[PDB]
RNA sequence: CACGGGCCCCACUCCUACGGGAGGCAGCAGUUAGGAAUCUUCCGCAAUGGGCGCAAGCCUGACGGAGCGACGCCGCUUGG
């Protein structure tokens, strides 16, 4: 039982943001020559900067944000929706006037690599 | 139609501060090694040659040979 006549949601949206402190980046801009990079773990620390060379794309909804809309090619595909909400990662990058496909996720394509898949999305067929 | 210049693709010596790169020198030669075979990381850079600024001049692993080999053959000696 937790329903009567009171609006308590400043924990669900207050205490929620009581811990935040960030203006992400928020650029869905695809195909960038360089970007953010996780702090890694492994040894004691040895906080390295070479997670994944993303194209940057996506958004999400609150403390979750399926960030990665990248994967690669040496390993077929391979996405792994990382957590936008974290205090252990490099503070992003942004570049590219971007010919934007659909933004956010896609799932399709992602196998139609070949060659002409640089930073565009229209095609004649 | 680029000898070591480069772009692209595959095997891949090796280092990295994890983005990544400089990629084969069967040219004289070497190390190793496939193995019947093919010397030594050679000598002078006198002397032949190759390219130019007037030219000297430098560079030059081409050269004269050193030299690995009874490696094939030519000539000689192991007393009359």
């Amino acid at each position: 039982q937790t329903h009567i006549k009171i609006n308590r949601g400043e924990l669900l949206r207050g205490i929620e943001q009581d811990h935040t402190r960030q203006l992400p980046d928020f650029r869905p801009g695809d195909t960038v020559r360089v970007d953010t990079k996780v702090r890694e773990g492994n040894r004691t620390r040895s906080q390295a900067f070479e997670g994944v060379v993303i194209a940057i794309n996506g958004s999400g909804s609150r403390k979750s944000f399926t960030v990665r809309k990248i994967s690669f090619g040496e390993g077929v595909e391979r996405v792994f929706p990382f957590a936008s909400p974290l205090v252990n990662q490099v503070t992003i990058v942004e570049r590219g006037k971007v010919r934007r496909a659909k933004l956010y996720y896609l799932r399709e394509l992602r196998g139609k690599a070949a060659r002409i898949k640089s930073d565009r999305s229209r095609v004649m067929k």
